[PDB]
Formats: structure tokens, C-alpha cells, sequence
């Protein structure tokens, strides 16, 4: 079959249809049309939208598709440099990074970034009790400060102390500095881009200096601490024997960091907005909240004990994934659902968002926030809920992500009443990520001390 396509406009092929800050927003509009699968052409460059569960599916097969680096990837590998995001699957410190540091993500390592993940959920929590009459909280904003404090903390036992803030931390504001110009990235030899540069170049080094005097510092006083830097210095590669170098250490801190500050924030951010618009989920959401958490701060049994909230999570990650689309390309030659044939190197997007609007899986009412959907997750099909990517190649934070997430929307709901005061309308920001851009609510402690 030939490949449903929007609409070509001469050279500028299908770009004009694209002239929007909210892509991922104008892709799902253009699957809700042609279906499935499209091609999109834009002047020298081609793509193809994946949306169905069936053909995702066959291009989470390893054997024939392996992760590519997206142009925007390419970009944020210029500061996150061989770390696991930015890597290809074939250098060597993706094989190494990936065996040393799976044991260290696994759902039984989390028991050991716990207490840590409560220090900063206190100081968020104790920071909206400490609010006055009628102030308000900027959602996302609060959301990002907790997991950047809290990768920071669990990550290499570093405090940027957002919460003491109004500018963040040095490194903090030269890593979003960077993350952004990288995304804008997307003639830039033009001497008007002098200054993005010297910027840039300036980002990197604020960064690479301060992991790497933290690792030097570590090495040197042999301190054993419950992070990922203490795992990363003492880890050995099964296959090769060796360790990671210090300069990949590096690059995997600022991994951490850019792969799951706002992925894991505006999870937060969709997950409260949608229980402000849904008061009955949240009611029964608060009540396992109250009945499960009953010690002054939550154990990790007892985060385990979440299973609506996970199941609201889990949810919101159905409607808004917050890394919406990843690539892969062809490893060779193939007929892709017996239907269309690629060519060795093409590439595929997943558009995370529209396969899971599939109806064929979901039903018909694709649209509404219904975290029962989730009370049995192993009857879901495989490669129909894919939040955190595919294979090998997967999310290595998803248990982390999920921990942080339950933990502190849970002590959310036990500690406060929150208000919807602006009526706000979902506004969602691309980047890197989605989030929703400018919510905001008003919290009512229910005054119960930690
Ligand atoms: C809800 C939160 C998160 C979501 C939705 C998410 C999603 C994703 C997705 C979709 C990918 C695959 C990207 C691709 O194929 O190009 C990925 C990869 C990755 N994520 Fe997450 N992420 C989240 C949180 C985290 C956190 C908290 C961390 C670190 C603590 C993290 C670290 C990474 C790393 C290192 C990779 C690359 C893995 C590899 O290729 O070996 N992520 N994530």
C-alpha cells in the first residue's frame, strides 16, 4: 500500500501544515485524519507516525528497529554527551552505563533512594503549609524544584536547595539554559547566534565543572552515601571487566537530570490537574491516601500500598506522556504491518499520545480520565501503554519516576485540600517534554503534622 501522507505544498512539502510551538499537539490532529501511519516530509528531511498498537508493536521488535537519535537529541548530546539518552545503542558506554547502573534503577534499589525522596517531599510540603491566606501555587514550577532537588540528592548526594530559592542554583540555571537553547536549535552560523553560543559553551562548563570537582571529592574522602555516584564509582561492566571513566560519571549525572526532571514534574503537574477536574477520583484518591499513609512520614511499604494512586498516574501518563514521542529506524530493509516497505536507516516516530487514544485497545472513550482503566495492569496488551519508551532502550528511571511520583502525590493528598481557583484551562507547553503550562491551585492544609 502507498503511505497515506498530508498534503505536500510544492518544496515545502508537508512543513506548512507544522508551523506551530505544539507539534505533538498538530501530529495527533493530522493521525485523528489519515490514521495509523503517515509520512511527513519536510524540505530535506522524512519521517513516519506510528499511532496503532499493532504497528508499534513491530517496531519494538529489536530485531528489526533500533532507537535513533532524533535531531533534538543531537543537540542536548552536545551537554549530556555518551550518557545512556543520548547514546547509540552500539557505543561501547551505553553497553557498560546500561549493566552497571540497571541494578541500581530496579524496583528493589528504590528502597535505598527512599528516605531522600522524603527530605525533599517534606520541604514541599512544609513550603505550601507555610503559605498565607489566598497565595497560590504555580504547579509545575513547585513540581520541577522537588525532582531536580531530589535526582540531585538521590543522584550524587548534592542539595541544590530549590526551595530556598528564587533563582535556582547555578547549575540548575545553566542546565535548563542549555536544555532550552537546545531545543531552539531545532542559519545558526549567523553572527546574531554569537551570543547563543558563548552562552552555550558557557552552560557547558558551569556544568562539567561542578560534577566533576563532586566526583573528584568523592573519590578522595571514599565517603559511601546511598546514591547513584557511590554505585557508578564502585561498578564493574560483567562483560568488559571495566568501570565507567570519570568524564561518562559525568555525563550520566547530567543525564539523570535533563532525562527526568520534567518528564517526572509534569507527570506531577497532569496527575493534579486531572484529579482537580475529576473531584470523584479524587475523593477516592484522597481516601487511600489517608487510610494507607498513617505514619507521620510514609515508609516504602507503605508507597507500595498507593495502588490508586498509581493507578491515577498511570493514567495521566494514558492521556499525556511527558516524553510524547521517541525514534527508531530501520536496522535493514522491511515490510512494516505487510504493508509498507522501508528502507534500511528509515525512520519511525512512536506518537506516544495517539496509541494511547488507540480505541481498538482503549474503547471508545478515549478521552476520559478513568484510572480504573488500570486496576489490572497485566491485562493491558503489551506495547499499548509505552510512557517510558521500549526495550533495552527503555526508561532505566521508570521505577524511580513511579516512586517519587506515588510518595509525593500521596503525601499531596494526605496533607491538603487543593482548589481549582482560576477554572484554569489545559494549555500544554512542548519541549522536551509537555507540561501544563501555567497551572495553578490553592492549597488548604488539612493540618496534619509530620
Ligand atoms: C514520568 C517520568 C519519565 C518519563 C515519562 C520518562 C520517559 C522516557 C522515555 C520515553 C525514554 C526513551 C527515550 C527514547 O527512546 O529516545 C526514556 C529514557 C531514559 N530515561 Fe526516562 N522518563 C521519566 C523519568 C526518568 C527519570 C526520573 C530518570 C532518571 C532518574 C530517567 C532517565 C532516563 C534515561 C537515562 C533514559 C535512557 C535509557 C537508555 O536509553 O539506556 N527518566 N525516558
Amino acid at each position: 500500500k502507498e503511505m497515506p501522507q498530508p498534503k505536500t505544498f510544492g518544496e515545502l512539502k508537508n512543513l506548512p501544515l507544522l508551523n506551530t510551538d505544539k507539534p505533538v499537539q498538530a501530529l495527533m490532529k493530522i493521525a485523528d485524519e489519515l490514521g495509523e501511519i503517515f509520512k511527513f516530509e519536510a524540505p530535506g528531511r522524512v519521517t513516519r507516525y506510528l499511532s496503532s498498537q499493532r504497528l508499534i508493536k513491530e517496531a519494538c521488535d529489536e530485531s528489526r528497529f533500533d532507537k535513533n537519535l532524533s535531531q533534538a537529541l543531537k543537540f542536548v548530546r552536545d551537554f549530556a554527551g555518551d550518557g545512556l539518552f543520548t547514546s547509540w545503542t552500539h557505543e561501547k558506554n551505553w553497553k557498560k552505563a546500561h549493566n552497571i547502573l540497571l541494578p541500581s534503577f530496579s524496583q528493589q534499589a528504590m528502597k535505598g533512594y527512599h528516605a531522600m525522596m522524603v527530605d525533599i517531599a517534606v520541604q514541599l510540603v512544609q513550603k505550601w503549609e507555610r503559605l498565607n491566606a489566598d497565595e497560590h501555587i504555580e504547579v509545575p514550577e513547585d513540581m520541577t524544584r522537588l525532582t531536580l532537588d531530589t535526582i540531585g540528592l538521590c543522584g550524587f548526594n548534592y542539595r541544590f536547595n530549590s526551595f530556598y530559592r528564587d533563582q535556582p542554583h547555578p547549575f540548575i540555571t545553566s542546565m535548563v539554559r542549555a536544555l532550552d537553547e537546545a531545543m531552539n536549535k531545532l542559519n545558526p552560523d549567523d553572527p546574531a547566534y554569537d551570543e547563543n553560543k558563548r552562552q552555550f559553551q558557557e552552560d557547558i562548563k558551569v556544568m562539567n565543572d561542578l560534577v566533576d570537582k563532586i566526583i573528584a571529592d568523592r573519590k578522595a574522602s571514599g565517603e559511601q552515601s546511598d546514591d547513584l555516584l557511590t554505585h557508578m564509582l564502585n561498578g564493574k561492566d560483567p562483560e568488559t571487566g571495566e568501570p565507567l571513566d570519570d568524564e561518562n560519571i559525568r555525563y550520566q549525572i547530567i543525564t539523570f537530570l535533563i532525562a527526568g526532571h520534567e518528564t517526572t514534574s509534569g507527570l506531577l503537574s497532569f496527575a493534579l490537574y486531572f484529579l482537580v477536574k475529576n473531584p470523584h477520583v479524587l475523593q477516592k484518591a484522597a481516601e487511600e491516601a489517608a487510610r494507607v499513609l498513617v505514619d507521620p512520614v510514609p515508609s516504602y511499604k507503605q508507597v507500595k500500598q498507593l495502588k490508586y494512586v498509581g493507578m491515577v498516574l498511570n493514567e495521566a501518563l494514558r492521556l499525556w506522556p511527558t516524553a510524547p514521542a521517541f525514534s527508531l529506524y530501520a536496522k535493514e530493509d522491511t515490510v512494516l504491518g505487510g504493508e509498507y516497505p522501508l528502507e534500511k536507516g528509515d525512520e519511525l516516530m512512536v506518537l506516544i499520545p495517539q496509541l494511547h487514544r488507540d480505541k481498538t485497545i482503549w474503547g471508545d472513550d478515549v478521552e476520559e480520565f478513568r484510572p480504573e482503566r488500570f486496576e489490572n495492569p497485566s491485562a493491558i496488551p503489551q506495547h499499548a501503554f509505552k510512557p517510558f519508551g521500549n526495550g533495552q532502550r527503555a526508561c532505566i528511571g521508570q521505577q524511580f519516576a513511579l516512586h517519587e511520583a506515588t510518595l509525593v502525590l500521596g503525601m499531596m493528598l494526605k496533607h491538603f485540600d487543593f482548589e481549582d481557583h482560576t477554572n484554569y484551562e489545559l494549555d500544554i507547553k512542548e519541549t522536551l517534554t509537555l507540561k501544563p503550562e501555567g497551572f495553578v491551585v490553592k492549597a488548604k492544609s488539612k493540618k496534619i503534622p509530620l
